[PDB]
């Protein structure tokens, strides 16, 4: 137990990553359309898939359904280059550690663990929470900071102190709308993998040292997000910003309403899923926003299966 | 409509070596009964509902039911969740085991729309035949239940009868009670207990009640008897402890206060909750020296 | 110079008070409609008038026009019970002290001085700013806290420490949407006059010890606001809340857009002023909000001249 | 369109016994010229425009004009106001006295609507024939200039050519430059200087430039020559001073820094601005020990 973990060997999960929607069909999860949807991601240059995130409706899934979609994501990318960074966060520490051990023993390449929501833990509670998770598994741990949906914020000091104190934790996914914090993170701890959780600012984050994205827009346009990320990591910022500017219109209309309501609306209107099913308290969008998503979608080339 | 109002307590959940100490829970509730409390709210956010298991959540509702059997005190069990099928299961859980009503927090983390909140609460209301009190706490859920959403649920379902506002928005409480005066507005913010009940509010769901149940009971009962002079004097006299109980995220400071008053054995939280800094630990006991803490 | 000023003799300006709109006619100020508009306030039970506030467009008036409307407000209430609490705040201390000395030497009964805007002074700068103003005049000083429009907040400690340290400062006008701060102020310093700057919460503030309001809705319905305030100060809270609940609909539609754009729209549609003139960067409201204000207005009885 | 871009400095206004010390102002600007600065912005928010008189505002624009005559450095005079007739008078003020352009802050205190901002800036643009750069700082004005409002002003008036964003909203800077790529996006936030110019920004209006003009000039010129590796290294190396210069409201910390570097005689502000606490006074000098401060 030491504080000098930053430059030791860390396994990382970077590149273009996708927060997978969870398709539903007559109350259950469409396990077969789930497999089809990920194969589409594999064939479009995607580097990793994130099952059961916020886009996958982690709140409304049961413990037994959460398990099925981690196993399916692992098995469709077996034999391929694509990695599985499974969502295993929870607002209870015993729940987040219990999910982390499942993902490790079932083939996941890493885990995404969101900051505890609703109960608003303190900075010492956050250290304690993630330290228990990191010492529970031997696979990489990527923090997820989304203060607008959890009520909590992982301090830059906590993120940097966990990076140095834990040997699995190697970075964070920032959904903060705070580019200042992204300069703060990479100017004081440049050995960390800063990941974008906001599609509109995918490129500005990657131009300051970011090493990957966990996209929601990826669900609809995996090829374009794949090109944007790989252009930036190849230090080809002119072409990476060219893609980023052309994606802004769809990057924001996919959040006209709370994620993942608009993105599943796009996939229904693009024929990529049969039915427009959400699980309450999520519901189909307003009739005005339904028309707004379909209008902006006509300006992009949607790849099929 | 059947309603549950008055001075109510968001019960802390005492722990002893990692497990729920069921015997101190009953003891702590008996202290609430004997100090003028009108109802108890088991396993809310103050009760650490997030870190409890599904099987521990049930036992603490059953313990509350049996400790108030034969008394005037009602049991308003916490049954909220960010998944509607989970909240409907817990609402049906409380009904079959003797609870008089349920408190249901707005879904957290997933940020439902106004239409999602409507269908979320309607599904809960269609699961039970006992009153349902909404709970709006935007600072911890990321979403807010519109005044119109609250009013439209109040009129469409016969169990939904009010809301427990923890918003710091006195403007919203005039909006609610000027357009729907039959509604029971309950305070979820101890510092503004009097101003809310001062505009037509009919009860509180207190965190301070845990430590000073007699004073919070007096504040509420004075206001509903329209003795606002005496109800406001207690509110002004409680402001110092009402704010130091949130120096850190609830329920970290109040569980510290009850440990320093000998009312619980151990200062255990369940992660990601933890004991406070010793600087805030010293501040809470200093504020406690100015108040009269009722014992057992 | 001492810290024990709280219980010494303080002159106060309380009751129902009105932030007067400044009518314009072909670029100039309508000095004659200004006099007419205040006489309407006098004849409807109003206790005091606030010339050249935020509702009077203090930002766009010149120094010479600011002067004229303080003199006119003083002279139309000469011989009457109505008091003049002139607006004399500014983001520069030499400007706020210069205006305070004018109001004193020209017949004002007190001054309203807003917290400095734009330059965001610190709490020590705020003490310093108001202490210089208070020691410049011998007439009462009422602070004005509106953090949503200045970028600054007067700490409860600063307001209480200025109340005790200054012999003219006797209270504050809170436009904060923070009822917690109104419990904070009156629970630690009950000898202060807490004034409401938010019409929707006029009664809840008066029920916790508030002693008056500085209303914008007063411009249209002075009689109803006059009844609400005097009912509360006579401890008749049932009838004061009865008025407050019936005023909520107009209390909020008068802020569909930034004050004082909606309130002058109401007075144009009620025939109380000839022309709908603002001074840039203020402008007439959107055509949709113009219809919204007129629709809600039909449910109230508008007293004429 | 004529544009004013590059590394720019929001000039502090030094005072000496209550009056503007006009001789140190010229001296401080000469230091800016000789350290690679492209333009100077007199009497902004960093220059204490609020507490200056109308006659002092003019002299500090004229001093800036004469100190950069014969040099490559341009003068982008501050001419914003919350009243449009005042801002048009100041815009016409700068034009008749040799300024190359004007910086115009969004109206403060009175919170104009999006239509009000449009007519506010159009009136300023129709008063002068030199470029006009908008200034959006929502944390100090209470209002925000919509991306569409900025784009609609850019296309309708031939002097308006960009905006200086002090918003901490990198999302808005993608919105602006993806829908209007001919626009000159200028940074008004020193900490995010590189990420903004990294997305197509073409200059900065710095507060840190006052103390370290050579480093800020190098950061900007590296980025526009597309050497983002070297431009980002300077940005990461400046973060510590970029944040301690806002421990208190600007320009209180930076005026403290220049006093501790001997570059100004007296640490005078004009009320309601005042010297910082000695705790923050000690913190600013500690951060200064890690940077190389260019002298005269
Ligand atoms: N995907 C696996 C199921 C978890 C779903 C859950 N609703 C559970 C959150 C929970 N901690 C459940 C514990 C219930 C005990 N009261 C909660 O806060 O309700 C969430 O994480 O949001
Ligand atoms: N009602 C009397 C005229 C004041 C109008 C003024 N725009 C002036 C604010 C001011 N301090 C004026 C000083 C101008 C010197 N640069 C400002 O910030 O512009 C305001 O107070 O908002």
């Amino acid at each position: 137990h030491h504080h000098h973990h930053g430059s030791m060997d860390k396994n990382i999960i970077i590149g273009a990553m996708t927060a997978l929607i969870t398709p539903f069909k007559n109350g259950k999860v469409d396990e077969q359309s789930y497999a089809r949807l990920i194969k589409r991601q594999i064939e479009n240059g995607i580097d990793a898939v994130v099952p059961v995130g916020t886009t996958g409706e982690s709140a409304t899934l049961t413990n037994e359904e959460h398990r099925t979609c981690i196993e399916i994501a692992v098995e469709t990318c077996k034999g391929t280059k694509v990695k599985v960074l499974a969502g295993a966060g929870s607002n209870a520490t015993h729940e987040a550690v219990g999910l982390a051990k499942f993902a490790k023993e079932h083939g996941a390449d890493g885990i995404l663990s969101v900051a505890p929501y609703y109960n608003k833990p303190t900075q010492q509670g956050l250290y304690e929470h993630y330290k228990a998770i990191a010492q529970s598994v031997d696979i990489p741990v990527l923090l997820y900071n989304v203060p607008g949906r959890t009520g909590c914020e992982i301090s830059t000091d906590t993120i940097i102190k966990l990076f140095r104190d834990c040997e699995n934790i190697y970075g964070v996914k920032e959904a903060s709308g705070n580019i200042d914090k992204c300069v703060d993170l990479l100017a004081h701890e440049p050995r960390m993998m800063l990941i974008s959780g906001e599609d509109a600012i995918n490129y500005p984050i990657l131009s300051n040292g970011g090493k990957g994205v966990i996209s929601v827009t990826s669900n609809l346009l995996p090829d374009m997000i794949s090109a944007l990320t790989h252009f930036a990591l190849d230090e080809n910022y002119k072409e990476a910003k060219k893609i980023n500017d052309e994606l802004y219109n769809i990057n924001k209309i996919l959040f006209c309403e709370s994620n993942p309501i608009p993105i599943k609306t796009a996939m229904y209107l693009a024929g990529l899923i049969e039915s427009l099913e959400f699980r309450l308290p999520l519901c189909s969008p307003s009739k005005e926003n339904f028309a707004k998503i379909e209008e902006v979608m006509k300006k992009y080339k949607i790849k099929g299966f």
